[PDB]
């Protein structure tokens, strides 16, 4: 069962849009009940996966912190599989993992740019979802290495299709959103429409959802290529158009991916995960 009412109570957070026009929740510190959710999901033998790519120098100075922090804050108390797509392998750090954590590594072909590093990422993720991830996990999360888990990034984050709110553009409104306005691009979003500006550093859902996500972002990135057009913010733009045309069932708040470069407004009480510098 489990109704939105069982774990989420908006009236707990300082009027900062906890619901959306499609009745979806926006998880903010103090509006979720981990306690309940943990039990609910444990009783279901739920296991969560996390894909992370690291090519070139990134692996050298980001991967370790990512993995070390994730192993300490991500879905603690629940079966987690880390899928590490790397270009080298002979270089990646084997950090010790704790209870309910395990992983597998994958050697991925580098290309350097975005029309690659970021284009293939979408193709690769789907290829893997269909190949094995769908059979190994109940909920999948795709993220960027250059991030760092700061505190419990628990199961209140789960959902059929989860989206992150870009830390910067969340106060702003649709017409200031850096969508792709060149109507010649597939990630094109007019100037009237627009719900939120989602971050490409975090997005998840069920394997099936993520598959459709990556798949659509890829076929679109691929299309812009055969069109000599490169959407600004590459993957982020296509994603943003997908989430506009396929509303997420759950939006996380800037607290789940915060940029400390912005400081720390009272709107942000507990930082689950920040940007790496």
């Amino acid at each position: 069962k489990l109704k939105l009412s069982d774990w989420f109570n908006p009236f707990k957070r300082p009027e900062v849009v906890t619901m959306t026009k499609w009745k979806a929740p926006v998880v903010w510190e103090g509006t979720y009940n981990r306690a309940v959710l943990d039990n609910y999901y444990a009783k279901q033998k739920i296991t969560v996966g996390l894909t992370v790519f690291a090519v070139g120098r990134y692996i050298e100075h980001y991967l370790e912190e990512f993995l070390t922090s994730a192993n300490k804050h991500f879905m603690v108390g629940h079966p987690v599989i880390f899928y590490i797509m790397v270009d080298d392998v002979s270089r990646m750090p084997l950090i010790e993992l704790g209870p309910l954590r395990s992983f597998k590594v994958f050697k991925i072909k580098p290309e350097k740019r975005w029309q690659d590093i970021s284009m293939m990422r979408m193709k690769t993720i789907g290829e893997h979802i269909v190949a094995h991830i769908q059979h190994e996990v109940d909920f999948l999360f795709c993220m960027d290495v250059d991030q760092v888990f700061q505190d419990k990034f628990g199961v209140e984050t789960l959902g059929e299709s989860v989206a992150q709110l870009q830390a910067w553009w969340y106060k702003a409104d649709p017409n200031d959103f850096t969508y792709e306005r060149r109507k010649e691009s597939a990630a094109y979003i007019p100037f009237g429409e627009g719900d939120f500006y989602y971050h490409a550093a975090i997005f998840g859902g069920t394997p099936t959802q993520v598959l459709n996500i990556t798949q659509e972002c890829f076929k679109g990135i691929l299309k812009d290529k055969k069109n000599d057009i490169e959407a600004q913010w590459h993957d982020e733009s296509h994603l943003n158009k997908y989430f506009l045309l396929n509303k997420p069932t759950k939006i996380l708040s800037p607290e789940y991916c915060w940029d400390y470069h912005i400081g720390l407004p009272a709107d942000i009480k507990l930082v689950k995960m920040s940007w790496q510098t």
